[PDB]
């Protein structure tokens, strides 16, 4: 049963992001052919994590998301044993070598206030940065890590994705599936 959102995801995002999203869903036991809105969300958040990592200097960010669960936990062990930072209870998405903290990036369909609460509820010392499909962002202690142009590029891409879905009538189903 091939959905329209599955075919849109493969045309909307780059193949390396699509393949990483598939492996991430097959691990943890999910099907991109069925949980197709979730398939889109993983690709979206993966692309945001990659753009974020490209916003700083060359050696600034270590990327944790998009890895196998074991090697992602391997890299944070090495980070924490090199930096002397607390090992996070849950896997974060990035590490900032310049500001010496982990980052949990969020991409949300609701308003940025509510998700940060939920994200901070499950969190203690790692930095938190939320993006929305409506252009809003919220970061821990109002420190948005990157400069304005890099974040604005991420917001523009998010709104383009929402437009492309709406143009095919997939947005309403994607908005109310979170
Ligand atoms: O890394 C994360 N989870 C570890 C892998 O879990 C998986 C579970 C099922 C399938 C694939 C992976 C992590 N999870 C989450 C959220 C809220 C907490 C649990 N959750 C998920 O299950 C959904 O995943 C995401 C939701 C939106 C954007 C990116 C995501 F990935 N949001 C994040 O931003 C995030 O980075
Ligand atoms: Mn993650
Ligand atoms: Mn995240």
């Amino acid at each position: 049963r091939g959905s329209h959102m599955e075919d849109f995801v493969r045309q909307c995002f780059n193949p390396m992001i699509v393949e990483l999203a598939e492996k991430a869903m097959k691990e943890y036991g999910e099907d991109p052919k069925i949980e197709t809105n979730k398939f889109a969300a993983i690709c979206t958040h993966l692309e945001v994590c990659f753009m974020y990592s490209d916003g700083g200097s060359k050696h600034r960010f270590e990327i944790i998301e998009g890895r196998d669960r074991i090697m992602a936990w391997t890299v944070v062990n090495s980070i924490c044993n090199t930096t002397g930072v607390e090992k996070p209870k849950f896997l974060p998405d990035l590490y900032d070598y310049k500001e010496n903290r982990f980052i949990e990036i969020g991409v949300t369909r609701r308003e940025v206030h509510i998700y940060y609460l939920e994200k901070a509820n499950k969190i203690e010392k790692t930095h938190i940065h939320i993006f929305s499909f409506t252009g809003e962002e919220m970061a821990t202690k109002a420190d948005y890590t990157l400069d304005e142009e890099s974040r604005a590029r991420i917001k523009t891409r998010l709104f383009t994705i929402r437009q492309e879905m709406a143009s095919r009538s997939l947005w309403d189903s994607f908005r109310q599936s979170e």
